[PDB]
């Protein structure tokens, strides 16, 4: 009797509970009525609710006939085992903590949004979502694609031949400018030079064409078929623009750094297209979510990235991932994050939560500055460091515990 | 309303009296040693009420009550089975077949007295459990695995603003494995020998290089539990006459003023020496890591050690720049902070579960011992400790914090 | 008073009518060719004269006068040995000795069509006295030699500040090899290909690549005295298949804004690799290095094809910036301003005294010719040409230039 | 009839040759009284300008058995064969180019002297000199002292032993700073890494205290006996704060670049003598003709340095000359010269000339701001740079044509 016991927990005992007291308990946990695992017992409210014009409050039948198939997840819900049981609080704290960062007024956009602009939302790897602020806005991935494109590859050409073509370590802050390291190998796949390395070993003898779908299929598995649109606009202007990576292509070409059949110019092409992809905060959450969650998505529970893409991913982000700013911040916050010139922060407390962060303005080393100061706020008040301590916190709050 | 009398049951399944063997067994078990200090009274209590028959014996709701009655929630926890590591007993084999496959890859030359078949591993978790086997018992100078352990002294005592005004926090890249310092003219990060020498001289900076060891000796007899932490005078003769590259950055840190005011460079070269031939066993040293992975309590004395400002910047920073030029292929393939060590050393550190201490003499050609290097691979392709493996989806691994 | 008729008495013995082919003897062993251009009148009007004339045929007074009138103050000078090279017979032998000195050795690998066993010197010297030894009428192309003598056109046109708003002048650094711009985001000097596509990109801005490419043709026509210089289109469309790594380098020299405003980088790309395929012979570029030598004066014509200015700092940068990595060792050991080439040139240079061709296409590692490299040793070693030899106290060494 | 000869020439058609006349026809050929290629002849002019009180004035027999023992050198003197024939109007030259850098104000001297100070001195292949400035104030050659040593130890040793502990190449001006290059051997005799292993070279087997006189020997032989001196103050303080050097010396040690049986800490002491060693403007220039004759002391007529030794000194100075200013230095100057914190410059102009600058205030690369100058305005005035042709040389000046 699961749908059982549920029932009297929301049903203060008494006749029954109303409509909304069941769906205001509902979104009380956090979680949204659309979520895919709650397909079916949503359905059928929409199905019970057309039973009178008048009504109605549901008997304990009526309840159960509905939240049959989703208990499960429900239950869970109810008697808060989700990641964050006070998901109610631990958003009134990112309510704080988006105001106070919405505070910042520093930063220059890149060379064309309004820098007014800022939306974070959270997914927890259990799919409780919050955002404030401008979350449903669509923006490029740009570099925080490096990151995805990069899983793709090891999730589908293995560690061991990906890292026959680009190296694995930082170079540090000197040689943000060399292209190869002493091997001829760019040094990891973060730095644009390992990344059109990258781009060239998807799908080989395919056409550019094919390529294309094969990650934007990827890239809408890993947001639990949310908001993933692509610009052309930012496309065409990215290689118009792209002299350096063509610089980097010819020498890569040079001294023969792709595989052997690689068309140079089309792999620069492929490159740009999927850095103009197009996200939301919350579809992008999501995937960040999949990252924090071992590589299935918080919210479709589907598989998408294989576990070893997945830790190599968020192992470079952390090495490799806030440019120049990799060290400092791997240092003070210690999540593995990836910037992205569009002001994309693709942050991840793994085994917690997905962020994206999105405010447009950018740093000298190319970080959202809300972006940033929101990390930082963020570990300060939340034992999220990678290195916290989860008994012996101190001041810091836990949100996982109660 | 009986928490002594709850714990009885749980090993005197319904029995009327309890051989102590077979409590102390089922408290081997728990991966507990006997001299833990917090245990003391519950094992003074038990060696005197030991002193109640001459033939055993054992003891009953009345005695058992009498004596775990003062550590009784630790007991409890420890036998509740919540301690991070549940089934310490099967963990302990998994550490022990990493180890012997790691000990027949003999290749690297010793550096420049000992036999290269040396070979010692030792664990303590938070919760205070430990094991080891191999060569464990061993003394070693820490060399440069003091570098950690002497920050976290540093920033326990001033914060983490201050350490890093004189030392920087970044790894150095495989190119600038010898400059010394980065473009701020501060050593890259206190793993550095040119970083470290720079941090020893924040320590105590005020009284003589003899309070001055003296202090990091009680940290690191604290740190350590009270374990064997010692000292060879004998490698500090050799290290300060051999000393050439180090007196070279001795004296261009000076050239950079890279110390604070009033510093005796040439003395601090004599504590920085001193402090590389402190002497630990692997065993010492597991519990100075389970410290640094126990938010800065010891786990076998409860006693707050450290700032967890102090833990987490140490922990931080030995990922990066722990392992000389093999720290990114570590940092990638292993991403647990470690830290090398020129006499066989890694200092090895599972966050939130439990420290380690690794010794082979030989090295290879990096300067990290070759069946080390080998070991802490083969420990994360086995369990999901890699800092960013996940805890809920983690393939074909194994989870020890899980039943 | 007494100037044809001064030199007419001294190839004579006091005599009747010297015979024609004896002062042809007389003036093949001053080492001077019959077909000097500053010449043709005084041969135009002798085989007129032989012509007429009979039977002999032999050489009044009155019929030598004028023959050699035109170019009698020449003809002086080199008869009563006033040229640079005073007896240039015997220099010729021992060019014949360090010629087959250098023929023995037969290391070196050629680029990847040629044969090894080509081995050519000629030398042009700042007079015009030529000799050659071997092979010095094959054709082959001049490559990276076309950088200085394509630098020199750039700031013979533009002046070097301009040119050196876009160029550095200093040797990037032997490991630096590597590197394209420096600290200023300006390649490091224009014998570098990464300045050479950027000088390339600074001659005659506004043109299209046709009439560029003439402009440079006729430049070094006349450096060459109209000797052969020609262009295989074979090695140019090739050197276009290939430069894999000029296009690299360009593309970044866009992204960084290394070219003037309004450059086609991909066009100047293809005009960079038609100066490579220009060709010569041994015989034509001792002319053009000759001139060099000759403060841009083309020893056997009379004319200023470079100004001053221009011969300086392609001769600077040819000391220090030529050949490459041996450029150090080289401006050390042979001090003589050269600059190699893939197709096996050394365009040897010893200012005030000749200039060298040198063509062996087999190269050294760092791609320079094997008996270039040694020729170029051996005949420093024989003579004082070496940059800072001493004019005056010089040990055992060979003066050519005097008697 | 040669001393007749010549006695006729510098006659004036007087019986009775004045000496005053004489000597203004010599002082003014270059040379000067105290030349020790002159001696017997001044010798004997103090002889018979003793024998009453008067002029004194000579004639054709006691002339002639004055200059008997000098004539040839007093021949090519007064048949203007010296290698600069009017030398007259080439010292005005350098001292307008004195004047002229006697204007640039700029620089920081190091930490005593007082930065008005400024001098210049030449002496040529076969002696004519000259000075203008503080040219006997003595100071410390400092690092202008390394292509000396160099040169002593090459004509010892042979170029083959001594370049097998330095190298011959030059620097290069971002990793500068580096002690060694690939070859663990220091870049060149001309960096403190280098000389200091140039240093260790020197009459090795005997002590210091003989080290240094021997150096001195031959730094006296080579400047024709003029002024060497030596200061212990800076000795003293270089001895103090040269923790770079070191820092150097400690590096060559654990890298082995010294030869077998080196007392590093002393060689590290003879080099901070030989840093500290006393030159003045004048001393220093036959040095430095010395090394622009071959070898042979223009003014002793001594062969001091075998040609080997002169050669190979005068291409490192050109590579190596002046710290991160020798590549743009080479460049436009194109004259071997030498650097020195002091405001040394040990400048050379090979088959004519030597030179030396003084000036204590730097700029910001460690060389005199005048002294600096001072050459790119000399070679913008002579076809002294090393590849200017001695035929064509466009609107420049050439003093050996007359
Ligand atoms: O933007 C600045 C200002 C700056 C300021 C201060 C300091 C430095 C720089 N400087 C820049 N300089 N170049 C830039 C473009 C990147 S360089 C071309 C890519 C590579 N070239 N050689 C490589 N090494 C190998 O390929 C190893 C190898 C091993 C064995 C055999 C062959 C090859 S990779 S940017
Ligand atoms: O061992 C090889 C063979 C090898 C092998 C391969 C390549 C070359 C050479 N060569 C050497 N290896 N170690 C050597 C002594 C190392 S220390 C040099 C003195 C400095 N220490 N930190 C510095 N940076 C700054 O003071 C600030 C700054 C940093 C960066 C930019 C601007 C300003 S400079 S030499």
């Amino acid at each position: 009797s699961l749908e059982d016991l549920l029932f009297y927990t929301i049903a203060e005992g008494q006749e029954k509970i109303p409509v909304h007291k069941f769906i205001t308990a509902l979104k009380s946990t956090g979680l949204r009525t659309s979520d895919p695992r709650l397909k079916e017992c949503m359905d059928m409210l929409r199905l019970t609710l057309q039973t009178t014009s008048d009504g109605v409050m549901l008997d304990k039948d009526l309840f159960k006939k509905c939240v049959q198939s989703n208990i499960v997840l429900l239950t869970q819900a109810f008697r808060r085992k989700f990641v964050i049981p006070d998901f109610m609080s631990f958003t009134s704290h990112i309510d704080e903590l988006y105001e106070s960062a919405k505070k910042q007024s520093g930063g220059k956009v890149a060379d064309k949004f309004s820098p007014d602009l800022w939306g974070v939302s959270v997914c927890t790897v259990d799919g409780q979502r919050h955002s404030t602020g401008d979350t449903k806005v669509p923006f490029c991935l740009q570099s925080c694609v490096k990151p995805l494109k990069y899983a793709i590859a090891v999730n589908d050409l293995g560690t061991e031949y990906v890292h026959r073509y680009v190296g694995k370590e930082p170079s540090g802050l000197r040689f943000n400018k060399l292209f190869l390291n002493e091997d001829d190998k760019p040094h990891n796949p973060m730095v644009n030079a390992g990344a059109i390395v990258v781009t060239s070993l998807i799908k080989q003898g395919v056409n550019n064409a094919e390529k294309f779908d094969y990650v934007m299929q990827f890239l809408n598995k890993m947001a639990g078929n949310e908001y993933v649109g692509f610009s052309n606009a930012t496309f065409q202007s990215e290689r118009e623009s792209g002299d350096r990576n063509f610089a980097i292509g010819y020498y890569l070409k040079e001294k023969k750094c792709f595989p052997e059949g690689t068309d140079m110019v089309g792999i620069l092409d492929f490159y740009f297209q999927l850095c103009s992809i197009e996200v939301t905060c919350e579809s992008a959450s999501v995937m960040a979510a999949t990252l924090a969650n071992g590589g299935f998505c918080p919210i479709t529970g589907e598989r998408v990235l294989s576990p070893e893409a997945v830790r190599n991913t968020l192992s470079l982000m952390h090495s490799c991932g806030m440019y120049d700013f990799s060290g400092q911040f791997a240092f003070h916050v210690g999540l593995p994050a990836k910037s992205g010139v569009a002001g994309g922060i693709l942050l991840v407390v793994p085994n917690v939560m997905g962020m994206m962060c999105w405010s447009p303005p950018l740093d000298k080393m190319g970080n959202s500055v809300k972006g940033i100061h929101f990390c930082h706020d963020l570990v300060s008040l939340c034992n999220f460091h990678n290195y916290d301590n989860l008994r012996h916190f101190a001041k810091k709050l836990d949100p996982r515990r109660e």
